[PDB]
């Protein structure tokens, strides 16, 4: 098909955020992020956002991700680049930087 479901959208430049994929329903977990061990060994996080699949059927299984922020951009950005092509519990994650969490034109807005 056509790659690129996400096309007509604003600019939006986000260096200092944190998005992670492949995470296990399991692994996908606040305080579980938040321990020295998981992902404050990079450094104190401010906010922690957990994004999943809201309804549940059970017929494929889906991916979460999670936003972690960091207070200094320094410290992530480079926790992203070491984190990038590491194996957690068997699973590849996956971290990358510049995604967007809202919908502009949800308001409306601009439309």
């Amino acid at each position: 098909g056509s790659s690129g479901s996400s096309g007509a959208s604003v600019r939006v430049v986000q260096k200092n955020l944190v998005f992670v994929v492949g995470l296990s329903q399991r692994l996908a977990d606040p305080e579980v992020l938040k321990r020295p061990e998981y992902f404050g060994k990079f450094g104190k996080i401010h906010k922690v956002v957990i994004n999943n699949s809201t309804s549940y059927a059970g017929s494929q299984g889906p991916s979460a991700s999670a936003y972690v922020t960091y207070i200094r951009s320094e410290d992530a950005l480079r926790a992203i680049q070491c984190v990038n092509n590491v194996v957690v519990d068997g699973r590849t994650l996956k971290a990358s930087l510049g995604t967007t969490k809202y919908c502009s034109y949800s308001g409306p807005s601009s439309g």
